[PDB]
């Protein structure tokens, strides 16, 4: 679902 | 990097 990978940072 | 993907328990 979420916390680390896509959505920010890039 | 975070936000959306995996890292919330899965």
């Amino acid at each position: 679902x979420l916390x680390l990978x896509l959505x920010l940072x890039l």
